């Protein structure tokens, strides 16, 4: 099945663009990554950086995860992110997102060997 590592790239990485360039980024991106296959994913964040730079977060600042888990990491640096929030007009299968671009610190959950990002926790 797809790995938690691969899932994360699919759901959260967007190295092809430096920022969202239009209000439709989210609608376009949530669809083509398959996040709207079974239901409207209510919220999702895309990171507009190198895979390598996101993977490095696993050896940055250790912080507790919002759920109390202790395998979270916070980026020393701010990163180009795209926030996607479902809209009041959202109706499955026509999922609708509000697109919000920001530069923030990203907090991820890391697991395995190689020890990499498996979960996007929050942006701070």
């Amino acid at each position: 099945k797809e790995t938690a590592a691969a899932k994360f790239e699919r759901q959260h990485m967007d190295s092809s663009t430096s920022a969202a360039s239009s209000s439709n980024y989210c609608n376009q991106m949530m669809k083509s990554r398959n996040l709207t296959k079974d239901r409207c994913k209510p919220v999702n964040t895309f990171v507009h950086e190198s895979l390598a730079d996101v993977q490095a977060v696993c050896s940055q600042k250790n912080v507790a995860c919002k759920n109390g888990q202790t395998n979270c990491y916070q980026s020393y640096s701010t990163m180009s992110i795209t926030d996607c929030r479902e809209t009041g007009s959202s109706k499955y299968p026509n999922c609708a997102y509000k697109t919000t671009q920001a530069n923030k610190h990203i907090i991820v959950a890391c697991e395995g060997n190689p020890y990499v990002p498996v979960h996007f926790d929050a942006s701070v």
